[PDB]
C-alpha cells in the first residue's frame, strides 16, 4: 500500500532530507526538504548561484496569487518572498493532487546550501508558527482537508550506512507501514501544536543518570525537528552530557575542536573504535502522566560520517532540538490525529554485533515543561 513510498526520500550527510514534487500545470519537478521544525511550503522561485532550478509561476496555468509578500529574517541571513497557492502533487506519495499555499522566494541570505540538491522546503509543523501569521494554512492541513489522507504521517531516515555521503528514507504519508520498524510503538503526547513539541524527563550517558532538574532537559523547550542536523541541547544539559561522553572514552584524546562539533576526526577503514563511546538515552513522558519511556542511540548516530567524522552533538539557546541523528535510528510516527509522536527501533537503522539502537519502556517517574 505504502510500497510506493518506501525509499522516496533522499539526501547528502548533513543537507537534510528530501523527497520529489511537483507543482504547477505542467508539472514542475522539484526536490524539497521534508521539515517538522517549520510550518511554510518555501520553493526556491529566482534565479540563485546554488540553484540548478526553481519554481516558475508564469509556467503554470493553475497559480493564484495572492497579492502578499513574506519577509523571514533570523541570525544568519532571510528568506524574502510572494504568497500565492498552486496545484501540488507528491509523485511517490499518495495518488492526489492538492490546491496548497506556496511561499515563491525571491531573494535569500545564507538559506539555501551548495549542493545539497533540493530546491525548497515543506515545513510538516502547524499554523501556529507559520509566516507571515498562523492564516496561512500549512501543505498537511490543506492535504487532509481537501483528501480523505488520514491525519498522520511517519519517518524513516535512514542515514548512510557502511563526496558527502549519500542518504535514504521513506515519508509514509497517511498511515503507518510495518514493515519500516520492528518491535513496539511508544507514543509521548505533543505538548502543544506549533513545533512538534514533547517533553524530556530524564537522560543518561551509559546507563548514567545525569541527575538534573527534568526542567532543565526542555528549557525552554523540547522539538523533534527533521530539519535540524544535531541533537542540540541546552547549554547546561549540553557542557554535563560532553563532559560524561569525555570521560568514557578517555582512553583516547581528542582536540575540544572536535567536541565542539566544528573539527573532524579520523580513523582509517574499519578502525573507529565505536566500543569506546557510550550509548545516549534518552526518556520521553509517556501517554500515562507519571511513565516514560527511553530511546537509546550509538555513536554510529552521533557521530556524523564526513573514515572522518564530526561530533553531531551540539549547544543550543533556544532548548533541545532532537534532530536527524536522534530520528536515524527508529521509525518515528507523527500521530497529528491524536497528538502524539510514537517511536520504534528501525528496520534500517546502522548498528555493531555488541549493542543496537533500543525504544523500551515503560519506566516509572513516580512540572519537566517551561
Ligand atoms: C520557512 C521554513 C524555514 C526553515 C528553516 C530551517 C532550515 C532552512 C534551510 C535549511 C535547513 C537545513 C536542514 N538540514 C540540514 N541543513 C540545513 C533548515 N528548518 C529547520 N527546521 N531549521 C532549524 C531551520 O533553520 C528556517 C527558517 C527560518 C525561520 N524557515
Amino acid at each position: 500500500s505504502f510500497v510506493e513510498m518506501v525509499d522516496n526520500l533522499r539526501g547528502k550527510s548533513g543537507q537534510g532530507y528530501y523527497v520529489e514534487m511537483t507543482v504547477g500545470s505542467p508539472p514542475q519537478t522539484l526536490n524539497i526538504l521534508v521539515d517538522t521544525g517549520s510550518s511554510n511550503f518555501a520553493v526556491g522561485a529566482a534565479p540563485h548561484p546554488f540553484l540548478h532550478r526553481y519554481y516558475q509561476r508564469q509556467l503554470s496555468s493553475t497559480y493564484r496569487d495572492l497579492r502578499k509578500g513574506v519577509y523571514v529574517p533570523y541570525t544568519q541571513g532571510k528568506w524574502e518572498g510572494e504568497l500565492g497557492t498552486d496545484l501540488v502533487s507528491i509523485p511517490h506519495g499518495p495518488n492526489v493532487t492538492v490546491r496548497a499555499n506556496i511561499a515563491a522566494i525571491t531573494e535569500s541570505d545564507k538559506f539555501f546550501i551548495n549542493g545539497s540538491n533540493w530546491e525548497g522546503i515543506l515545513g510538516l509543523a502547524y499554523a501556529e508558527i507559520a509566516r507571515p501569521d498562523d492564516s496561512l494554512e500549512p501543505f498537511f492541513d490543506s492535504l487532509v482537508k481537501q483528501t480523505h489522507v488520514p491525519n498522520l504521517f511517519s519517518l524513516q531516515l535512514c542515514g548512510a550506512g557502511f563526496v558527502l555521503a549519500s542518504v535514504g528514507g521513506s515519508m509514509i504519508i497517511g498511515g503507518i507501514d510495518h514493515s519500516l520498524y520492528t518491535g513496539s510503538l511508544w507514543y509521548t503526547p505533543i505538548r502543544r501544536e506549533w513545533y512538534y513539541e514533547v517533553i524530556i524527563v530524564r537522560v543518561e550517558i551509559n546507563g548514567q543518570d545525569l541527575k538534573m532538574d527534568c526542567k532543565e532537559y526542555n528549557y525552554d523547550k523540547s522539538i523533534v525537528d527533521s530539519g535540524t542536523t544535531n541533537l542540540r541541547l541546552p547549554k547546561k544539559v549540553f557542557e554535563a552530557a560532553v563532559k560524561s561522553i569525555k570521560a568514557a572514552s578517555s582512553t583516547e584524546k581528542f582536540p575540544d575542536g572536535f567536541w565542539l562539533g566544528e573539527q573532524l576526526v579520523c580513523w582509517q577503514a574499519g578502525t573507529t573504535p565505536w566500543n569506546i563511546f557510550p550509548v545516549i538515552s534518552l526518556y520521553l513522558m509517556g501517554e500515562v502522566t507519571n511513565q516514560s519511556f527511553r530511546i537509546t542511540i550509538l555513536p554510529q548516530q552521533y557521530l556524523r560520517p564526513v573514515d572522518c567524522y564530526k561530533f553531531a552533538i551540539s549547544q543550543s539557546s533556544t532548548g533541545t532540538v532532537m534532530g536527524a541523528v536522534i530520528m536515524e535510528g527508529f521509525y518515528v510516527v507523527f500521530d497529528r490525529a491524536r497528538k502524539r509522536i510514537g517511536f520504534a527501533v528501525s528496520a534500517c537503522h546502522v548498528h555493531d554485533e555488541f549493542r543496537t539502537a533500543a525504544v523500551e519502556g515503560p519506566f516509572v517517574t513516580l512540572d519537566c515543561g517551561y
